[PDB]
């Protein structure tokens, strides 16, 4: 898979399981059409959102959940979602994984950006 | 002002001057309104964004024009922009800073709420 | 004052108050020597710290003490204290602002370096 | 191995590889006594530090050289190291990640630790 998604949650020291994540790509006209879904395992990584041959050119935005994720746990936290947005494949086929560290009030998040 | 947002360069260790900043607010049909905007100043800081009459409790969405920062400097980027969605809450301290610290390929940010 | 060092806390989106900050200068023979100290105030910054007669070139270590910040909130942390080790430079900016940013299991740390 | 450590490099938008890595542990005098040392691999990973029979329970600082991965790249960074400093194994034997996401001016660092 060219896409993958890590989730860590810096107040457990541990991986942010069960944590969903949705993925738009910009269309044609501009709106954020439906791409991919699914929601982090036990180690925290969402894998198997796409293909090669769907992974197309175009600008993705990948949400992560993260209110979701902390009511959860009990915490009322700061942000609705993360928002990761990104132009992919620009110059061919790469793989990528977003990576994500979040507090209630804080979260960073990192690409890494392979060529296969 | 109940609302400040402050972006820092971790490249060069540095506040990052002239970063165009869009703040959006959730309509009820969904879509994002246009709220207010700047760019921000030598200390890496937009001010002024709004008043305490206007911001009202909602949610909000601050846009930080990453790329065209990265870009001025020569410098490739990954993300288009950063953006930060959370709801204003009157519950809560009174004054919003939402902290941005960029890389070319990372991002973190913060908020810190107080009194 | 030629150095700040600025706390937050991302548990709870507010300045970390009351932090002991210790900072240290290398000496000739590797060890560390006291330099100055403080506790950081109710905006989460620790000024005064130096002045720029004494805080000459040389490798300085910033220890924030994070471990006794979370215990006295209930929260079990990780790190027995988060250290910044860095060369103060007079080619560079004058003035330095050594940021950091807190949780449990991490931390982020930043320089700002500005004239 | 209980103890791996995990450097990205947030500029590249990669593994941080062929970074130093030295470790320490407290001594009964209260010094640093050297531990073990390594460097990160291709994927930016430092395997086989240590073995569950020599880490025990201890304060350990783990030492990552970011000066030196830095100006080998044509980068004048700030900071001479990442130190993470942490009591490791108080309550019986885990397993920890430290992992690191260094920028010239900036670094965050994050531990992840599971009981095997
Ligand atoms: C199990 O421990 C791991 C494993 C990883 O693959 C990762 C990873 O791929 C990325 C990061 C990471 C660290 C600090 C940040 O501020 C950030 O945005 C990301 O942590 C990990 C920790
Ligand atoms: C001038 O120095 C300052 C001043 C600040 O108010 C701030 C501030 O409000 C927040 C942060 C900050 C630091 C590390 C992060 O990972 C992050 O997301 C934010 O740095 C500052 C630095
Ligand atoms: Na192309
Ligand atoms: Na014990």
């Amino acid at each position: 898979c060219p896409l993958m998604v890590k989730v860590l949650d810096a107040v457990r020291g541990s991986p942010a399981i069960n944590v969903a994540v949705h993925v738009f790509r910009k269309a044609a006209d501009d709106t954020w059409e439906p791409f991919a879904s699914g929601k982090t395992s036990e180690s925290g990584e969402l894998h198997g959102l796409t293909t090669e041959e769907e992974f197309v050119e175009g600008i993705y935005k990948v949400e992560i959940d993260t209110k979701s994720y902390w009511k959860a746990l009990g915490i009322s936290p700061f942000h609705e979602h993360a928002e990761v947005v990104f132009t992919a494949n620009d110059s061919g086929p790469r793989r990528y994984t977003i990576a994500a560290l979040l507090s209630p009030y804080s979260y960073s998040t990192t690409a890494v950006v392979t060529n296969p």
